[PDB]
């Protein structure tokens, strides 16, 4: 059963290969610190099996958040609450990890409970394009801007280690700052860092890179992408290939793939492992590790896409969210045994 | 959805029909206190979505403890560790309710996962009859400890509510102390308390008078019972009738219905539902409302069970260790759509 296979990645070893996906919970304070809410959240899944959890998108800088309510890293004062939460998970028996996010053009919107409608932040961009209609037109970021975002992605990082995360994950997908510089969509720049593949990957792979640098080997860096915008003209797989070289060549552990989210008016073939094929190929023609996710749900399904080599990981979101303890019923269901806390034996 | 209608029981309403049944986790101090393994454990089910959190079995005197690490209440710096569980459980959405105990001739044993062993304490008990090989005999109340016991059970009562409890059962089942009263295989007492049932039944109900004094009306309480011993010539299902009469004179709001205990060389016919006939006969017979447990793991079986008359109310215990978040998926599953904290929407 490889799903319940440790996997060696940099220098530490995951008890098997379920992570937690990284998802927003809107429930931080103001202030962008940790409460209640995720202490209780993020260890009950910890306690539900998963190897490894990694933390919703987290702010690099307070424009850089999605909402009010998002986490954010920009400070020394989000330690304690950081450094309690990745506390939490380890003690409950999972890998802490955290996903460090900006998310440029589509910063400043409510939570989506609350209407989700933008809130007129000054968001920034590559492009001064809107993400759609009703939200602001960002505002183009000169060198200067990106190389402050790329500090504070820097700075994130060094926070996130000292807090006791083992696992990094930079936030390049769904049309973010990042991912919005890679598309053609949203990046029309005649600079260094418009047009060509290579111009669009430009400030993406710088950012990697210098993260990179103030990780070290031992504790993994994940980046996340969209492997497709799905979008004519549009980011493709192809280009995704091209931008996992670069990655591996800078010494990334594992590419997370996942799609869409650059502009709305799309066709997304949504199925079960509909984005296992971008896993798949940058894993056999890159040999770059993937981690697999979306619409992942079963772990014969989880187990299959293993035992085909698809991806080295697999991630889960919403499955997690309804059924949290689902990857110590997964183990039985495979004939694996589960360790379960003492507490619950008898459950099992 | 009978399973999803609300269930009014004193001036209460309980927002569905499903509650976690009482299950010692063996995880409080030394002292009996409440620790962050309980504030995990109990809110991870509330917000999973029963309505109705059974705390554990509550030791309301040191030497009425099971294990050493079991919740207690006998003492008022309880107040602070209970009052923030029962404030926490409500927060995530459900009424806080509490097992209040004492463990008679079976006190005082290890944690299961180190072995179980018992531990040589004076445990207390109606005869001098040891639970099984291996265990202390008990010594024999007399009237001023059983009057004892009784005040514990009182002052743990009016604990329990000064801490925000809503619901307090009476733990009077499963071979502990007021099961070993009714029972005449752990009962041979020769005064007013053993020999007939009237007798038999005698403490148990001075308790729950005594209990049901101190305890508003707009506030239930339960009484767990063990509706058979399984063995010959034991407590018996006719007997569970008579003092289910009694306890419903008394106003007592609901029997809750379990089986064994008593002893361990009985034959217990295990089986999906096997105790909900104990349920059904107290409540078409006595007019009593009942809880039925014992291996309900589905939403069909526990809607059917409501649907038949068998119960008012479904308890779950171990399918919550190993599902927590079984209620609000069970919602769904019946064509009821599930609330569900709104961090959660996109995961139903
Ligand atoms: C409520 C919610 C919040 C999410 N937040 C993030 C996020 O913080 N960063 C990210 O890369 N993806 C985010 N996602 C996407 C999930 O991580 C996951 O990639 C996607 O839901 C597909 O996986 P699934 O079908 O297993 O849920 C979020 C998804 C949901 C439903
Ligand atoms: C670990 C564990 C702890 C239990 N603790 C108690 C207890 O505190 N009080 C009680 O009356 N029954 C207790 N029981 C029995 C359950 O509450 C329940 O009646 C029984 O397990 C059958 O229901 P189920 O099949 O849904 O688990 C416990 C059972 C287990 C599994």
């Amino acid at each position: 059963a490889l799903l319940f296979t440790p996997l060696e990645l940099g220098g530490l070893r995951l008890k098997n290969r379920l992570a937690m996906s990284p998802m927003c919970q809107y429930s931080a304070t103001l202030e962008g610190e940790v409460t209640d809410w995720h202490l209780l959240h993020y260890p009950t899944r910890a306690l539900g099996g998963v190897g490894l959890i990694l933390v919703e998108a987290t702010a690099v800088e307070p424009l850089g958040r999605i909402s009010p309510y998002d986490l954010g890293i920009w400070s020394e004062d989000h330690l304690p609450g950081l450094k309690e939460l990745a506390r939490r998970i380890r003690e409950a028996g999972a890998v802490p990890g955290i996903q460090l996010a900006h998310a440029g053009r589509k910063a400043g919107t409510a939570r989506p409970w609350e209407g989700g409608k933008p809130l007129g932040w000054r968001v920034v961009g590559p492009s001064p394009i809107p993400f759609d209609e009703g939200y602001p037109v960002p505002e183009p970021l000169d060198e200067a801007g990106m190389e402050r975002i790329l500090q504070a992605f820097v700075e994130g990082a060094r926070r996130a280690l000292r807090a006791g995360f083992q696992v990094i994950e930079l936030h390049m997908a769904h049309g973010y700052l990042l991912s919005s510089f890679l598309s053609p969509l949203s990046n029309q720049r005649t600079d260094a860092y418009g047009g060509s593949l290579e111009n669009r990957m430009r400030f993406p792979l710088q950012v990697a890179q210098a993260v990179r640098e103030v990780v070290p080997r031992e504790l993994p860096l994940f980046v996340r992408v969209s492997a497709t915008d799905w979008g004519e003209g549009g980011w493709s797989l192809e280009d995704t290939l091209a931008f996992a070289r670069r990655l591996k060549e800078l010494g990334v552990d594992l590419l997370d793939c996942s799609s869409g989210g650059v502009v709305l008016r799309v066709r997304i073939p949504l199925a079960p492992g509909f984005q296992v094929p971008f896993a798949d190929a940058v894993r056999k023609r890159v040999g770059l590790r993937t981690g697999a996710v979306g619409l992942i749900t079963t772990p014969e399904q989880a187990e299959t896409l293993l035992q085909a080599g698809s991806a080295d990981l697999v991630l889960l979101g919403r499955v997690l969210l309804r059924d949290p303890y689902f990857p110590l019923r997964a183990a039985k269901a495979l004939g694996v045994a589960p360790e379960v806390p003492p507490q619950y034996q008898r459950g099992f």
